[PDB]
């Protein structure tokens, strides 16, 4: 790989920072050799400058782990990807032909509810950040609709196909996700930062505080940190660092959290664009320099994450902005990556 460019990524964080994020950083682990910048703060009121060792909410990112405890359950023989939903859940969705592998691919045809939570975003947030949602409360939320598209037929990204992770994952375990993930992926890999802690709304340790953008342009920031990420769950509410998210996707490309076959599943990729593709809760970014990566995006309010690592895990990139719904420091932060990966023109 090309060496990582510092100076590329310290003009993205600058840029984010002018965009409206209160702080962005990055880390790289290259092999080996760290790189980490950090620009602007955790906490706007009081000035607390933002750093690559505090604790964020990762968001979508929860997608990859909940698809390796299921992965793995697979290699254990209790989870068969081309089985149909209803056959571990009976009666849980209303076609049988919907399959495991068709919801972790988005494929499935699942209405997303958070449309309906999030069609406005201040007054959305407000209305589920202390609500605490069953699994099953929102796939009801998503069944008010109708299927979007066929089983397998088209790639849609929605929550409720990992809010459906989470229920098998827990029916079939008879434990709850938090226990999976600890003793399947926390623990095994020592990530002293990450947690699974719904649903309370406290970020354990010191933290980057979370602000989300107000729908109205130039509108004051409201400050997200504390929910409960109830309408999330195994889609959406683990809580990490920029180390550990390091240290899970190198560990997942470079062999070390599920049997090769089941590994080579998850990269079986749906198409997104040209240049991305959707495995099994997994992402897919080809990058200008003809580098592809591997790992996942993250978005819950107040937080746009990218984690992304090399195709053998030995370099991995994990960027955070502590804001969200502001598509101008989205599209910044994926530059991280072109960065990081791509180096210098
Ligand atoms: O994921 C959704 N909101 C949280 C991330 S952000 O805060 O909008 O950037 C979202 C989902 C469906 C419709 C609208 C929004």
């Amino acid at each position: 790989l090309p060496a990582p460019d510092d100076t590329g990524l310290q003009a993205v964080l600058h840029t984010a920072l002018s965009q409206g994020a209160p702080g962005a950083m990055v880390r790289v682990d290259d092999n080996g050799t760290i790189h980490q910048l950090s620009e602007g703060v955790a906490d706007r009121a009081t000035g607390r400058a933002i750093t690559t060792t505090d604790r964020f909410r990762v968001g979508s990112v929860t997608k990859s782990f909940s698809a390796v405890v299921l992965l793995q359950l697979v290699d254990e023989g209790k989870l068969d990807l081309d089985a149909s939903v209803n056959t571990y859940l009976p009666g849980l969705l209303p076609d049988d032909r919907i399959t495991v592998r068709q919801v972790m691919s988005h494929r499935s045809g699942l209405y997303d509810y958070t449309n309906d939570m999030f069609a406005q975003t201040v007054p959305g947030f407000e209305s589920v950040r202390n609500k605490v949602f069953s699994y099953q409360d929102l796939i009801t939320l998503s069944l008010k609709h109708g299927v979007t598209n066929a089983p397998g037929a088209a790639y849609s990204y929605s929550n409720t196909n990992f809010v459906v992770a989470g229920m098998l994952i827990e029916k079939l375990t008879g434990h709850s996700v938090a226990t999976e993930y600890q003793n399947r992926i926390f623990t095994p890999l020592n990530l002293t930062d990450t947690f699974y802690v719904h649903p309370d709304t406290v970020i354990p340790g010191t933290h980057a505080n979370g602000y989300l953008t107000p729908d109205e342009a130039g509108g004051a920031l409201v400050d997200s940190t504390e929910q409960t990420v109830s309408w999330a769950q195994s889609a959406g509410a683990v809580i990490s660092s920029t180390q550990d998210l390091d240290t899970f996707f190198s560990a997942l490309m470079s062999g070390q959290l599920m049997s090769a076959a089941q590994l080579a599943q998850m990269q079986q990729w749906t198409t997104v664009n040209s240049t991305q593709g959707y495995g099994l809760g997994l992402r897919r970014r080809d990058l200008s320099c003809g580098i592809s990566v591997y790992g996942h995006t993250g978005t819950v309010q107040g937080y746009y994450t990218y984690a992304f690592a090399s195709k053998d895990g030995k370099r991995s990139v994990t960027a955070l902005a502590n804001t969200s719904n502001n598509v101008n420091v989205l599209n910044t932060m994926a530059r991280t990556l072109e960065s990081a990966f791509c180096g210098k023109p």
